[PDB]
């Protein structure tokens, strides 16, 4: 049947997909990595030389150090994981399921009530992005009717992805402007740091709203938030429309296939 | 229109759901962050203290162990991050919107490539998990209609929803088994990265597959491609169900609203 056909075929290209991406990252970065663990391992060689210090009370106090960092501390000043405000960011995170993963739940108890909690709260918010969705696409159809009118059906998918495609740039260079000046990334790393978020990936080698203290700390935790959702709804959309015109590809080339 | 009241009222009982949880897990585990501060702060004291080690040179060598760590570092021994195995499993997180973040790309012709390979490859996995969700429903109906006619129209939601949650039980308790013996981990601890890596959430505390040896690594490198593979598609199509059936008890409250 032609579903398994399309099934089978999506998952045949998604598995080359997946060892070309592999061949790609290891090809540009690889050389990266083993630049900065020699760097690292010269720099402890200088510390332990300079201090009279073994490698065994270094790793000692380096494993004390890996445990702290999951507590959440920074060499940096970094704000409380757990005040009301850190809390409702680690809910945020969950909720979206961008998971930066810089704060984490450590008792039995926040361990099992994520679990639950995750599974209502992710299951509402992809029905309020499905919603979100049909509203938007509402909205254009109501637009363009407009336009047609004011030149005196729904929109195609096509059309509906240059608009998505619009927006999420938009929100993504004015999100960027509002991060570079204030966290002090470079731009470049603002960029990144949006689509990482928007996409959901959430690697969480970057985090926004961080540091102890900011210049009108509300209005900013504001700002974040408001960039965040909006992101977040934008790039989620244009995944389901290209979703969408891939499968529309797939059933093309399974005709061609005939 | 009922569709602008449905929207502003799942809008509404998120926000509520953000609040309740930020000021639960703010209660549960406040304490244990301040705890692990502040026995941090008395280990570092005594290490200072031990050694005649300023604080500044400390917190030197612990900046520059905060940039180690970021290219991949750590005092366990851990498998290197961009080895062809390790960038498939970097792209695998990507893809799959996991982004555990243990392995992340620093160069930025890293950084440019993932923006269209991550853009590409979660669209073709939204699709994919779409027909995922297609077949799985197509072959509960089918077994419905066979056992309908060995006790000589599509299954109802809520049963669906009960076998989705039979499977990722079932899928997670095997996993739990085969990482416990493997990682070490304890058994709730293994459980609870299932749910991390099954949601999507993906935070990176726990990442399994990362020792530098194992025992038949090929077989187990297999076998944890397989686990999470099979646990991304049931609990994203436990929370598609379960958004469905939030849908209908939001309609059911606008229309006992009337
Ligand atoms: C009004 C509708 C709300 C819908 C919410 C749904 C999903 C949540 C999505 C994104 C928010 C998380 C990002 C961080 C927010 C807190 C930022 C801060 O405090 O610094
Ligand atoms: C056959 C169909 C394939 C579909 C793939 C789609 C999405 C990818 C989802 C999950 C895989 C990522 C988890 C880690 C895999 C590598 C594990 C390892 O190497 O240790
Ligand atoms: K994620
Ligand atoms: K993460």
């Amino acid at each position: 049947n032609e579903d398994n056909a399309r099934f089978l075929l999506l998952a045949a290209l998604i598995v080359l997909y997946l060892l070309g991406g592999a061949a790609v990252f290891s090809a540009l970065e690889l050389a990266h990595e083993r630049q900065a663990k020699q760097r690292w391992e010269e720099r402890l060689a200088n510390f332990s030389r300079g201090h009279n210090l073994s490698r065994d009370e270094l790793r000692g106090f380096l494993r004390h150090y890996e445990e702290a960092t999951r507590a959440g501390i920074r060499v940096d000043n970094v704000r409380p994981r757990w005040d009301f405000t850190g809390a409702f960011y680690f809910v945020g995170t969950v909720v979206s399921t961008i998971g930066f993963g810089m704060t984490t739940p450590a008792t039995v108890g926040g361990k099992i009530f994520l679990i639950f909690y995750g599974l209502v709260g992710c299951s509402s918010t992809i029905l309020f992005f499905n919603l979100f969705l049909e509203r938007l696409i509402t909205i254009i159809a109501y637009i363009m009717k407009s336009c047609h009118q004011r030149q005196l059906w729904k929109p195609s998918v096509y059309y509906v992805m240059l608009i998505l495609c619009t927006a999420s740039i938009l929100i993504s260079c004015c999100a960027s402007a509002m991060y570079t000046p204030i966290e002090g990334w470079s731009y470049f790393d603002s960029l990144y740091f949006c689509f990482v978020a928007f996409s959901t990936i959430g690697f969480g080698d970057l985090v926004s709203s961080q540091n102890a203290h900011y210049e009108s700390q509300g209005l900013y935790r504001f700002a974040n938030f408001v960039f965040i959702l909006m992101g977040v709804c934008c790039i989620y959309s244009l995944f389901n429309v290209i979703s969408i015109l891939i499968k529309q590809s797939l059933n093309w080339i399974l005709r061609k296939m005939d």
